């Protein structure tokens, strides 16, 4: 379970796609392609889907 911060806003359109801001926090709990992880909005969990990678800064933690 990695962790991003988002550092591009992303306006989904799909419900499966997720919807978030530069500067939210999203933990990575599966992947599905190179560009496209599978995640929750930390601190907001209920916000989950697919989440573009070249859009969060990913750490390690």
């Amino acid at each position: 379970v990695r962790r991003v911060k988002t550092i591009y806003d992303c306006q989904a359109d799909n419900d499966d796609e997720l919807t978030f801001i530069e500067g939210e926090v999203i933990i990575v709990t599966g992947e599905e392609d190179q560009e496209w992880w599978i995640g929750h909005i930390e601190g907001q969990p209920e916000r989950k889907g697919v989440f573009p990678v070249s859009f969060v800064h990913i750490l390690s933690d």
